[PDB]
């Protein structure tokens, strides 16, 4: 029985509103649900759905350097795989291994419908539009290391703008920009701005491309010999079309708007 | 001094106008020219950028089982190292080393202009403009693999055209596509189609979004030391920018269409 570390994430995994009634892996649904339950059959094996503990995904301390989240789950040798929207970074990269991406993703622009913004040299270009991020994450992270001149003023912008901003959750990001009659853009995960922009009052939409390009992918104890067949299984399932079957299914096909 | 194996494939890698007058890597020029240059510097090494002897990506023979391309040449031995545009699939997954994506691109349809076709499915209702791929390709062992509806049909229809619609390289199709008087369709990766369509003579067309979603994979042989490094490398290049720098660089459209 292969232990799966996962994390509460919508639309990837989610309990049904009746998981009362339900039990085991049945009580989750959702997009890394239903992959999970697909790299399981084509690698032949059985497995059990658990929560990461500290409802992080996976990042080094400064001070203790223990890793925790799912990443941590992994490299302590307390969870067999790691299948939930976890993305590919160097440092992770160097403690555990990674399937070849299971979905592409990039830092993206939030707009409340009807905002005249295209891009993001257009809100660099401007202030009337406020624009921001997480007070914390890479997002964040992402600007205050670019070397591009754009991202860079950007930075510059957010960091010393007034009011304030910076958000402290997803939520707070959405709302505000929903709140802010075009008067607020946000900064936020490409899937998880497409994803929002499925779900009404409809009056969100992502704008522009993606300011940079990163990717999704099924993690396992390092030297794990799991690993292999799971990283096979992702590239059968993506060249069958599956993955982009479950991103229509959980993004579109339950759409609103 | 790490054996380089790539293919001239622009924007990827290309002989300078000039390049007689040049010697060594000097002589190539393009978005792998310079990738190969970043690798090599962060993992430390020499290198000789060789081009594949029989000019072909990679595909294994159906009877005698033997790959050919670069894949080729790596798996037999005759190149340490394949940066260029290598399509990162399932079937060379396990035969060769990869590295996580550093650039995205999908399957679209290459048309002259006026070409009544705007998607894979009309191509696939009707036969008076044929339609083929690249031998040797990802992109035929895609269609030949392939069992979604729309996909299967093309290929039958593919293998059963005559005269024969596919082609040995990309110059190969890209001419017949200008020369048939839009009366063939070439199905390539997306990068190679939007790269031409903004070069002169600017009779090409790319139409319908791309049929899939992949990447393209720095590879090695299986245990190659270099495998690891190079991955970390490919990571750290994308996180600090470096590769969407390379991107916009080499697809810089200068308005000659
Ligand atoms: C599809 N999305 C859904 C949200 C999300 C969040 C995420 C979680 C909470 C919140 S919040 O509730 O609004 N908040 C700010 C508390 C916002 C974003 C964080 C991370 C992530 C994803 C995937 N993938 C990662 O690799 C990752 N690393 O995350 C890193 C830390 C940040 O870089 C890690 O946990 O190591
Ligand atoms: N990227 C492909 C070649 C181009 C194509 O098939 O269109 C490969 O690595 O085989």
């Amino acid at each position: 029985t292969v232990v799966v570390t996962t994390i509460l994430e919508s639309p990837y995994v989610m309990m049904k509103k009746n998981h009362e009634m339900l039990e085991g892996n049945e009580r989750y649904e959702g997009y890394c649900v239903d992959l999970a339950a697909e790299i399981a059959k084509h690698c032949g094996f059985k497995y059990k759905l658990t929560i990461v503990g500290d409802g992080k995904y996976g990042a080094r301390d400064a001070d203790t350097k223990i890793w925790n989240g799912m990443v941590g789950e992994l490299v302590y040798g307390k969870a067999d795989i790691a299948i939930a929207p976890l993305t590919i970074t160097l440092v992770r990269e160097e403690v555990i291994d990674f399937s070849k991406p299971f979905m592409s993703l990039g830092i993206s622009i939030m707009i409340k419908k009807g905002t005249p913004i295209e891009s993001a040299e257009d809100l660099s270009k401007q202030t009337e539009i406020a624009y921001g991020t997480l007070d914390s994450g890479s997002t964040k992270e992402f600007f205050r290391r670019s070397k591009i001149a754009v991202f860079d003023k950007m930075w510059t912008y957010m960091r010393s703008a007034e009011p304030s901003v910076f958000v402290r959750t997803t939520a707070e990001g959405v709302a505000r920009v929903r709140k802010s009659k075009g008067k607020y853009a946000y900064l936020l995960e490409s899937t998880m701005n497409e994803y929002i922009e499925q779900r009404k009052p409809c009056d969100t939409m992502k704008v522009g491309g993606n300011l940079d390009s990163k990717g999704y992918g099924i993690a396992t104890p390092k030297g794990s010999s799991l690993g292999n067949a799971v990283n096979l299984a992702v590239l059968k399932l993506n060249e069958q079309g599956l993955l982009d079957k479950l991103k229509n299914k959980w993004w579109y096909d339950k759409g609103e708007c």
